[PDB]
């Protein structure tokens, strides 16, 4: 299939809001940006940003790379799945 | 420490080690050439598709250029709101 994408929001939802209970503007407050940003991010419509995984990591205590990491992977799968057979088909290695 | 551009080391230690020009490139590529130039003049960043790109055509990971965008990007969001985001951040309480 393969692997299936994991939306960073996904995480932010099941591992980190599910046990600690929060609402979306509960944690929109102390991030210090706006509810809707966060319910994009929950709903695993809109991606994470440097400036959201600097908050995030500050906000929930992680690196913001683990938030960032989780974008480039979520991103990176869904190119592979959308569009991976056509880049292979049409991509030359250059090695000179 | 401060940023390294992906296109830094796309220009860096790729163009200028095998040569090649940056049409070359976005021939080999699939891509347009001013595509390929936005990146190695540090004018736009590297996308999961010319990250896959990337991979295939120079024998490298996809991750290896991705990891260099995240990086550069955290590195300038540090640098210029670093100041503005630990003003405005509070720690959830549980």
């Amino acid at each position: 299939n393969g692997m299936r994408p994991i939306h960073p929001g996904e995480i932010l939802r099941e591992e980190f809001q599910k046990e600690m209970g929060f609402s979306a503007a509960a944690l929109a407050r102390a991030l210090g940006v706006a509810t809707p940003t966060v319910n994009n991010i929950l709903r695993e419509r809109g991606g994470v940003s440097a400036d959201m995984a600097l908050r995030l990591s500050i906000c929930l205590d992680t690196t913001p790379e683990f938030w960032l990491n989780l974008q480039t992977a979520f991103d990176l799968r869904t190119a592979e799945q959308q569009h991976g057979d056509e880049i292979i088909g049409s991509v030359q290695r250059l090695v000179a």
